[PDB]
């Protein structure tokens, strides 16, 4: 039944202010990601549900040095429209690697589009397919 | 099958020591919530089960200011005892924004409440709609 | 029919360097362990799957001190083989209480073994009842 996707990061760092459109996240590897109910599109990193249900959705990101923010945030946002949001204070001027995790469930219609967007700042990511990483449950139906 | 509820923050910051009673978060918003399986009391913020089962239990509380003490922390409690304990270390004197995750799995009998309960502290929380929530997954019947 | 298990730490503080062997967390407390798809080996620590299937991981370890190097890290690992990575940057000097959560959904065949690997560092651990624990859900059948 439960249908799974677990996405992990892929390719060199990331240094968003440079490397990333409007903040999403766009370097997934697909390592499992059940294609009956879940489709990733690569080029934009938006992870779209090909079913109605009940879906929990949960995301880590790794920041290894903020430039002058003291202040790495994201949001995981379903069509373009934030539900969870990650922040962690983490001081600069060194290297200072974290493990930002956040994760929640809702209900989706079908193609509906989930994304990990990070809020724009001078933050490095780095894209261990470990350390970060984007993933789905479908549970089951959604009520209704 | 599976039955959920996800609780979000609504209001603007609360001061722990003097906006709440005992520690305990209560000003949630129903975004989703299975009236099935769950009973929000708004009052004194206990999620409560409606029926037995195999539940996954959640909380993420946004800390945005510490002071007199270094340590934030806070516990998901069930029937008043702990189930999960969640500890972050900020530094005081500045705000310093970050959320403070953690999940669980139990088993749990009809009737029994859940709730987030902060650390007697002087400590500020955000209970944002995105980055302060607190949710719950029946994934299941309990074993016997 | 869900199975699930919880496993939470037992004793006092531990000293990673000192009181592992190769950084692996195995004074486990088991409470409710599913005996037909979960089996701990209490001497290596080692959470053992029965059955094929989808599995939802958790794991969280509360750092307190880091000395020498300022990067506390730890592993769940699959057959030895890394799965999940969460990381936190403490200062190197002095005590900062610090649960580190992470989580994720992966497909395992039967006889496949879960553990949580710190890295091998000077760390310590409070492997408290609440603020560590280590947990698995089989959510149902794996793809094939």
């Amino acid at each position: 039944q439960p249908a799974v996707v677990h996405l992990q990061g892929q390719g060199s760092a990331i240094q968003v202010k440079n490397d990333l459109s409007g903040g999403v996240l766009n370097d997934w590897s697909r390592i499992t990601m059940n294609p009956k109910v879940f489709k990733l599109h690569p080029r934009s990193g938006e992870l779209e549900v090909l079913v109605d249900g009940t879906y929990f959705i949960y995301s880590q990101v790794e920041v290894y040095y903020i430039n002058f923010t003291d202040f790495a945030s994201y949001e995981v946002v379903v069509d373009e429209k934030p539900f969870l949001q990650c922040t962690r204070s983490i001081e600069t001027g060194k290297t200072n690697y974290n493990t930002c995790y956040t994760a929640g469930v809702c209900l989706l219609k079908a193609r509906q589009k989930i994304a990990v967007k990070m809020v724009h700042a001078d933050i490095s990511i780095n894209m261990s397919k470990h350390t970060t990483f984007f993933g789905a449950i479908r549970l089951g139906e959604a009520p209704a």
